[PDB]
């Protein structure tokens, strides 16, 4: 794939919605850059300057050296020749030098005395470097973990990172904390994460919504409800109460009866779901035996004869039924609903109520008002817990999942009042935005799948042929449209047909191509304008979890149902996601309007459409797929996940591709393509920037082998390891603010980490990145900061923008 912003634009124009998100860090940069230790740094960089002087004073004086003489003075000539190239200048080399300075012609009797002034004034340099870096070492690790205190961001922490919080409470001011230390490379990292690099998983930064005090907003952990959920069947007791239903995801394909099979998952605390399509003929007999409204576990083996409360829950563990969950799809407080539903029902039954009602507790518990970061650390731990423990006990296995072990139990978003732009400024931003925007058009393709599902269409229905099963087709071409038929040459071919076509408006379901543009804007050749951090097909989904509280929640709800809206003229739009019945980061919002479920999901409490209740039909007109519902009305189904749509799998993914088609075929920054193959170019890769206009799209990056990268070695001391990495950085052409990203290998290729702060005056920050690399790492990728923060100034507070754009 090309590189975004590398087609030049003379054409075409876009839209910009008039508001912005932003995520702001928690605390201003001045907490940071107070850290930095810049007559440290003077005094390294006079150091390497004195001793490459003396390194290129070194040959002309050896030759001068010689430029016969008696002997003694030979003999002492020699030694001084000698340590001359050694770079020495011990006393037994000042001695030599003063028997022969004497006899020593004019011009190189300053050589040597030049070059034994510039070696002792590197040898001072370089003392003072070190006793200021041993000054800065008792004051600035200190420093960070004071910065972390503030109770602006220690409660976060104790969110995020429940053990270190641990070693935060636990400091006692003033105690030194070295950079060697690794809590002093933990402090550098959490305090850059809360007043430089702002972003979505660390939890120190603010939401908040801008035109062109602070709350928090909480959610528990839908996984753990949906699987204490699914194992209550298993006790009797609630068999007798728990509500369960026939699995809408059970349709035909060819007379074949076939099912969704849920796979619920969780890697490295991110939850998804993979969905396996699967036949079920053989339970036919057994499926027609069920009604389709919903009953009782217990009401469900009555209707099944001979052994029917065992094969009733045989049939809840395949999921051919489902419980009911008693939640509504948008819902943040899991337990508490849940809590409620066992107290409006009412052994391990019993244990079970009151586990959740506890859990119910700790949610009106961390709502209720501030905790400190000990109250929030102990809430957390011990919902944790309680979560490990009711999940074992109402197990038939005994044991509870592996992710409960490790997972949060609470996740928070503080939302921020912001100070609204000048309109100039905000003028300024969506000229930028559209320009942008510009830039990105090229990029914008029909994605070859989408083409391959109107051919998998028209082969099935015929040419303005309708289907009245969606799912059921959908399931065919998942079950039938492979890969390579898939995203084939003339799939491509067709898909560039249907664009030229349609165009970037769309027709219909087909929404209208639009983004989701990531980006920062300078505080402080044409100047910097806009620098892009990431770029979306369509509407960012996390923007739907921002709509549903007091603060910003009824201004954004407005502003993004316009926007939305006009993506689909002339359609009725319902909101669809992708396994929100597992993961709460894929809730749709309370307030945007109707919600589509997907029939495979264990269902909830609330009103949703049903898929079944909606048509397809092929607009020959168009060439597109065109979505209805009652009386033909014209329907969009609009993902408001979290999960990128482009990552989905399955049916699912192809339903939210009839109404978002529309894929970015430019890579992001650069970023490492999925191919396991092993590149060429050369040792240091140096990459320009990438800008037009003054949209970056590319950060400069240097990209290096760790083995290029200055270690360490046992015994070096700490200033000398610092001259090191100066005359690395220099050699290399680094700027004094970097970001290093480390990249490890996965199954999918090259990967790259989060990124790691370094400033060159920044001792902290540079041990903290270079002296325990990933032994996994086989590459260093490096970029400028862009933009930059040393120019800015001190009390502003660094956050990243979020915008819209709709190309025509």
């Amino acid at each position: 794939a090309m590189d975004l912003g590398t087609v030049p634009v003379s054409s075409g124009t876009a839209l910009v919605a008039p508001f912005l998100l932003a995520r702001t860090c928690a605390l201003p940069i001045s907490l940071l850059k107070d850290t930095v230790a810049p007559d440290v740094a003077a005094l390294v960089r006079s150091a390497v300057t004195l001793r490459a002087r003396a390194a290129a004073m070194a040959a002309p004086l050896a030759d001068d050296l010689s430029r016969v003489v008696d002997t003694e003075t030979r003999r002492a000539l020699l030694k001084v020749r000698r340590d001359v190239f050694n770079g020495r200048h011990t006393p037994a080399t000042r001695r030599a030098i003063s028997l022969i300075s004497a006899h020593l012609d004019e011009q190189s009797r300053a050589a040597v005395l030049e070059w034994k002034e510039v070696h002792r004034l590197a040898r001072v340099a370089v003392e003072e470097a070190a006793n200021a870096l041993e000054r800065h070492e008792k004051q600035a690790g200190d420093a960070l973990m004071r910065a972390l205190g503030h109770e602006t961001v220690a409660p976060s922490l104790a969110m995020a990172s429940g053990d270190f919080t641990r070693r935060l409470l636990a400091h006692m001011p003033g105690k030194a904390v070295s950079y060697r230390s690794r809590l002093g490379r933990s402090a550098v990292h959490y305090v850059a994460r809360a007043t430089v690099k702002p972003s979505p998983f660390s939890g120190l930064t603010t939401i908040g919504l801008l035109e062109t005090g602070s709350i928090s907003v909480f959610t528990s952990l839908r996984a753990a409800a949906l699987e204490l959920l699914q194992s209550l069947g298993h006790d009797p007791g609630l068999a007798a109460v728990l509500p369960v239903r026939l699995n809408a995801g059970i349709t035909e394909v060819d007379g074949e009866l076939f099912c969704s099979v849920s796979h619920f998952t969780c890697v490295d605390g991110f939850f998804t779901r993979g969905d396996e399509i699967v036949s079920i003929e053989g339970y036919r007999e057994l499926v027609a035996t069920l009604p389709r409204r919903t009953q009782t576990l217990r009401d469900m083996g009555r209707l099944l004869g001979d052994d029917g409360q065992e094969l009733a829950l045989h049939l809840l563990d395949i999921g051919i039924l489902q419980p009911i969950a008693p939640w509504e799809p948008s819902e943040r407080d899991h337990f508490g609903q849940f809590a409620r539903w066992l107290a409006a029902v009412h052994n391990d039954t019993g244990r079970i109520s009151d586990q959740v009602a506890r859990l119910a507790r700790a949610a009106t518990e961390i709502g209720a008002g501030t905790m400190g970061a000990a109250e929030r650390l102990q809430l957390m731990d011990h919902a944790a817990r309680t979560t490990r423990e009711v999940l074992g006990m109402a197990s038939p296995t005994g044991q509870e999942p592996l992710w409960a072990k490790e997972v949060s139990p609470f996740h928070e978003t503080v939302m921020e009042k912001l100070t609204e732009l000048p309109s100039q400024e905000q003028a300024a931003t969506a000229d930028a935005l559209r320009s942008a925007a510009v830039g990105l058009a090229p990029f914008m393709r029909i994605s070859p799948l989408y083409s391959a599902m109107v051919d998998c269409f028209v082969a099935t229905y015929g040419t303005g042929g309708v289907c009245r099963d969606v799912l059921s087709f959908l399931y065919r071409v998942a079950l039938r449209v492979d890969a390579s038929t898939a995203f084939s040459p003339q799939a491509a071919t067709a898909a560039r047909r249907l664009q030229d076509r349609l165009g970037f408006e769309g027709a219909g379901t087909v929404g209208g191509a639009h983004a989701t543009l990531y980006f920062q804007v300078p505080d402080e050749t044409p100047a910097v304008r806009l620098v892009i951090n990431n770029v979306q097909s369509g509407t960012a989904g996390v923007l739907t979890r921002w709509t549903d509280n007091d603060l910003l929640g009824p201004r954004l709800t407005d502003s993004l149902r316009a926007w939305i809206d006009a993506r689909y003229p002339g359609c009725e739009v319902l909101q669809l996601s992708a396994f929100s019945d597992w993961s709460e980061m894929q809730r749709p919002s309370p307030t945007l309007g109707p919600y589509l479920a997907w029939p495979s999901d264990i269902p909830g409490n609330g009103r949703a459409m049903e898929l079944s209740q909606l048509k397809l039909r092929h607009d020959p007109a168009t060439g597109t797929l065109q979505l209805s519902g009652h009386d033909g009305r014209p329907t969009a189904a609009h993902y408001v996940g979290t999960v990128p749509h482009l990552l989905l799998k399955g049916p699912v993914g192809l339903l939210v591709l009839l109404s978002n088609p529309w894929v970015i075929t430019g890579r992001v920054d650069r970023e490492y393509r999925f191919h396991n193959q092993l590149a060429t170019t050369e040792k240091p890769e140096i990459l320009p920037r990438i800008v037009s206009d003054g949209i970056v799209w590319a950060r400069r990056r240097w990209r290096i082998r760790p083995t290029d990268v200055p270690r360490p070695e046992t015994g070096e001391r700490d200033v000398e390891y610092l001259l090191r990495l100066e005359g690395w950085r220099t050699q290399l052409g680094l700027p004094a603010e970097i970001y290093v990203a480390q990249v490890t290998p996965t199954a999918m290729g090259l990967r790259r980490k989060k990124p790691q702060w370094v400033h060159f005056e920044h001792p902290y920050s540079l041990w903290a990145a270079f002296t325990h690399l990933d032994p996994h790492c086989v590459e260093v990728d490096i970029s400028e900061a862009l933009p930059a923060t040393g120019g800015s100034p001190s009390n502003h507070r660094v956050r990243e923008l979020m915008g819209l754009v709709a190309f025509v």
